[PDB]
């Protein structure tokens, strides 16, 4: 089952399997082939100017309650990612979803992203590098302006951990990278998803999730 952007549609979003799936373009086309569970593949062509392109699937958690409230979130994938255009362009395999602060007092909207491996660009700043999963991750945190879980442009916060070795499988405890960030003084509004996501800005590729396994307990 295939779901094609760029050609007339540039977005389909849905389920299947108790897992969410969407694909989007600003320019650039692709597709999605969802395979069972929250298993998928993707492609796009995006290598142009402000080509953009993203392809996600993951397990919604309705926004219910605190994103550290959860015990132990995991996240097992396997993939295959490769980037084979860049016109000055990148791309990124990452965990990612959002906290919602609708209903919170002092706490910050937050779009965050734990990236597993990139191509030729990746966000930084300063920050501080954290082991988790035996590994090393950079965390950090930035404002950022632009369209929203919930409407139009707003400056919201991203947070991320950026994994110092890059790698298309593994393990990762979800919740881990969000105690860090809790340790950090972060704020952390209520759990609305956790997908695998694969985007692209002036790039194309292929990302094949094979694995894609997301629970918690």
């Amino acid at each position: 089952m295939k779901f094609t952007v760029g050609n007339g549609q540039n977005q389909h979003k849905g389920v299947n399997d108790g897992f969410s799936y969407e694909i989007w373009t600003n320019g650039g086309e692709g597709s999605m082939t969802l395979g069972s569970g929250a298993t998928f593949k993707a492609e796009w062509n995006a290598a142009v100017n402000r080509g953009n392109f993203l392809a996600r699937r993951g397990l919604d958690f309705g926004s219910q309650k605190k994103a550290t409230d959860y015990d132990y979130i995991g996240l097992d994938y396997a993939a295959t990612y490769k980037q084979t255009a860049s016109a000055s362009g990148n791309s990124r395999l990452c965990v990612y979803g959002w906290f919602q602060n609708r209903g919170l007092n002092g706490v910050p909207l937050v779009e965050y992203y734990i990236i597993e491996d990139w191509v030729d660009w990746v966000p930084d700043a300063q920050g501080k590098m954290v082991t988790i999963d035996g590994a090393q991750y950079k965390i950090f945190q930035m404002d950022h302006t632009g369209p929203t879980i919930n409407g139009g442009s707003e400056t919201f916060k991203q947070y991320f951990s950026v994994r110092q070795q890059k790698r298309t499988s593994g393990h990762i405890t979800v919740s881990d990278h969000f105690k860090e960030w809790a340790k950090q003084g972060w704020g952390i509004g209520n759990l609305y998803e956790v997908a695998l996501n694969a985007e692209g800005w002036q790039s194309s590729g292929v990302a094949d999730v094979t694995l894609l396994d997301v629970y918690t307990t």
